[PDB]
């Protein structure tokens, strides 16, 4: 890939930023724009990381994944979705979303984590804001910079805390499981619709009480996902559906459900309220 005009930036985070840029190969200025993801700070330690993180993206060839362009400091080309995130675009289309609709999202978003275990992939950063919007149909899962492949000799022991589940909060452990977990969580903003006031911090911070900050909050949050406590069902969220989000919200890690379980149920439910 040929050193590209950055028009402008889409997402700006700590260490990563992903900008929108245009090829131009023939120097027509009609070359495909594309979108280029960049280390804030380049080190020896982020640059390794990083290279890892593309050549996972290169084996991943998926509806729901975002198709890796090639490489060109490092930087990381991929398709451009003109939508954007998944949260901004749920935002501006509330009233334009049904929960047919939302399970059309849920259910695609399973299949490409299906897809990803069988790589023995874990993704360890599964939330709406690193979900993608292709057309009005296709989401897809477009941000892989904490997934780690799974060792040749079950979990990875290594932040999102609000999406993680309880071995990965005290034992720092990630696994398929704990993917699952956080699948629970992106179900349950899905069906809040990105509403601010209900969103998983501002929720467990009414459940824990605000008086609490620093790693004091990691402290409570563990004590109340031990006792049972969770996000309440979101109004206007079937009682099936729910479900689905405590059967992730399990404490026994052996007891969640798989990504192939979860994508037949979101979609025998998705067709059970399609046709009566
Ligand atoms: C670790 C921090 S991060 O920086 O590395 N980081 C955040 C991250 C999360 C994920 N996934 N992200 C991905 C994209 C993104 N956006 C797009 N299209 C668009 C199209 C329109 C718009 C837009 O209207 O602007 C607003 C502000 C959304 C209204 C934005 C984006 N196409 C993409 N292709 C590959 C990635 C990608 C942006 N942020 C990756």
């Amino acid at each position: 890939f040929e050193e590209l005009k950055f028009l402008q930036q889409l997402g700006k985070g700590n260490f990563g930023s992903v900008e929108m840029c245009r090829y131009d190969p023939l120097q027509d200025n009609t070359g495909e724009v594309v979108a280029v993801k960049k280390l804030q700070h380049s080190t020896e330690e982020h640059l390794r990381d990083f290279e890892r993180e593309i050549e996972i993206l290169k084996s991943l060839q998926h509806d729901n994944i975002v198709k890796y362009k090639g490489v060109c400091n490092l930087k990381l080309i991929m398709e451009y979705l003109p939508y954007g995130s998944l949260r901004d675009y749920l935002q501006k289309h509330k009233e334009r979303i049904d929960h047919i609709k939302l399970l059309q999202y849920t259910s695609q978003i399973c299949k490409g984590m299906e897809y990803l275990g069988t790589k023995r992939y874990i993704h360890r950063d599964l939330a709406t804001r690193n979900i993608l919007v292709e057309n009005e149909n296709r989401v897809k899962i477009g941000d892989f910079g904490l997934t780690k492949v799974l060792p040749q000799d079950e979990y990875y022991k290594v932040s999102p805390i609000f999406w993680y589940a309880p071995e990965s909060l005290t034992e720092s452990k990630f696994s398929v499981a704990s993917d699952v977990w956080s699948f629970g969580v992106v179900l349950y903003e899905l069906f809040t619709y990105i509403e601010k006031s209900k969103s998983p911090p501002a929720e467990f911070m009414r459940m824990i009480g605000n008086d609490k900050q620093g790693q004091m909050i990691v402290f409570h949050l563990i004590e109340l996902l031990k006792n049972n406590g969770r996000l309440p069902r979101p109004d206007g969220c079937p009682d099936e559906i729910y479900m689905i989000m405590t059967e992730c919200w399990n404490n026994n890690v052996n007891q969640r459900p798989s990504f192939r379980d979860l994508a037949l149920r979101v979609d025998q439910i998705r067709d059970n309220m399609a046709g009566g």
